[PDB]
This record gives C-alpha cells, sequence and structure tokens, in this order.
C-alpha cells in the first residue's frame, strides 16, 4: 500500500543516513515519535517539518554546523525539528565510557515509547534507545529489525 | 503587519543571517526564490525539503562536501522547496569572465522567470543577485535587504 512504501522508503532514507555517519564517526541523535507526544520536546529545536531524505538527515548532523548539536525529532514520516533537548538519563546503568549524546537518548526514552538512534563519535557505533535500555554495536541488519518491529 | 508581511520578514531575516555567515566564510551558495513565475521544472530535479525556512538550515545546506550543497537551493515563499536543483546556465557575455557555474546558473533562471537569485563566491565571499538576465555583484548587507524587501 502507499502507506507501506512510504514506511519503506523512510527506513531506507535513515538507514542510509546512519550508514554515511557511522563511517565517518560523525555524532548523531536521531529520535522517532511513536504514540508518546513530543511536542515540548520538538518546541526546543529548530522547526524544520520536512520530508525525509538520507541527504537532509547527512546535511543536518555534520559536526560544526547550526543543526547538529541536540536531537532530531521525527513524527508523521517528516523531520519535525533539529536541535532538540531531550533529558539526560540519570541511570547508573549505561556503559561508563558514553556520554551526552547516549544518555539523552535513554533519558528520552524513559519517559516515551519513542525509538532513539544514536552515532557515537568516538568509534562511529551506532546504537539504539527504547524503553530505559541501550542495544549497543548494532550492525545494520539489526537496525533495519528495530526500524521495521517499531 | 499582517501575519503574511510578519512572516516575510521572518524569511528576509533569515535569508540575510545565513548569507551573512556564508559569505564571510567563503561558502559557495546558490538561492532561488521562487516569484510568480513558477519553478516547479527545476525544483523537481532537486531533492525534496518543503521545510521551514531557517537561517541554520540554509547554511547546514550548503556546506562543502556534503550532499545537498552542488546546485541551487528554490525557495517557494516561506519554505525551502528543495535542494540541489539544477538551473539552466545563461550564455549571457556580460557575466564576469571569472566566474563560475552558480553565477551563470543563477543568471540563467532569472532569463526564463522572475525569480530574484541570491549567489555567494566561494572565491571571494562576494555576494552578488541574479534578475531579469542582470547579475549586480557585490553587494552590501545593506543593499542585499533592502533588495528583498523591495521584492
Ligand atoms: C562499518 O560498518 C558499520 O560500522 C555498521 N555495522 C554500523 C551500521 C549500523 C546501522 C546502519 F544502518 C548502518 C551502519
Ligand atoms: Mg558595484
Amino acid at each position: 500500500t502507499p502507506v507501506e512504501e512510504a514506511q519503506q522508503k523512510t527506513i531506507e532514507a535513515i538507514t542510509k543516513a546512519i550508514n554515511y555517519m557511522a563511517k565517518r564517526r560523525i555524532g548523531a541523535l536521531l529520535t522517532i515519535e511513536r504514540d508518546t507526544g513530543m511536542g515540548d520536546y520538538i518546541e526546543t529545536g529548530i522547526p524544520l517539518n520536512a520530508k525525509v531524505s538520507s541527504e537532509l538527515l547527512i546535511n543536518i548532523f555534520i559536526p560544526n554546523t547550526p543543526l547538529h548539536d541536540g536531537a532530531v525529532i521525527m513524527k508523521n514520516n517528516e523531520i519535525a525539528a533539529a536541535a532538540c533537548y531531550l533529558p539526560l538519563s540519570e541511570s547508573p546503568f549505561i556503559s561508563k565510557e558514553l556520554g551526552t549524546r547516549h544518555r539523552a537518548a535513554v533519558g528520552i526514552s524513559e519517559v516515551t515509547d519513542s525509538l532513539t538512534i544514536i552515532v557515537s563519535e568516538e568509534t562511529g557505533g551506532v546504537s539504539v534507545a527504547k524503553n530505559g535500555d541501550l542495544h549497543r554495536e548494532l550492525t545494520e541488519e539489526a537496525l533495519k529489525e528495530m526500524l521495521e518491529a517499531e
């Protein structure tokens, strides 16, 4: 169906962008809103309400640029805003070598049903936060499975 | 001012802030503002954005060596319609010989539409505008803003 094709296109755009940033160790934080509304966090960023493309996602997270500091929040198959605040988790059970991107992802996943993707600037490793847990060192296939399950 | 007029002022502020940033840093840019002649055929050659304007997004688009920086951004009213768009190259002899493809594209679209195109030179940081087949170079910030306000 059209809705199915659209979801698959968005998944492909996300994984292409994450693959580019993982290879270049570009830090990134991308939260996908689900049933829990995230408007209060969306309002903290720069409004975009933009079509998703791998190109735009990459251009957003380029280091040393206006939009790269904070989270992209996606809602209704669009990029709602960039450079958004997410709350930092205080969980003592996050790997101690991880910093604030990952604690922000876990933080929002504590208080919403959202799925957040993190690319590490240290390693290029890719992780996902959901339900208060961080799933680390994902392959491309693992991230796709998580996006399709979501 | 009405909401339409306030929105236009916000859009002009975003554009001028972005252009000023990119001029200082010698970041090449090519930004076409659609007016009454529709540019859909050119918009369709780019990557669709249909995004709300901000100075931040405009700057991020044109950062060198990124997916969206090559080609034109085309704006429709208060939205960035698409980036990395094709524009036709002018053959006009009144384009300074040292100028490259961004200025020739801007004059090109200005020959077949009523649009206003802003160009930042990656060589000098100079700001120019193309409109109605003419290129006006080395604009001050004040001149650019007045041109946009008049547009
Ligand atoms: C060298 O390649 C890698 O680091 C990947 N295994 C990481 C990676 C994970 C998800 C994705 F959508 C793209 C890339
Ligand atoms: Mg002069």
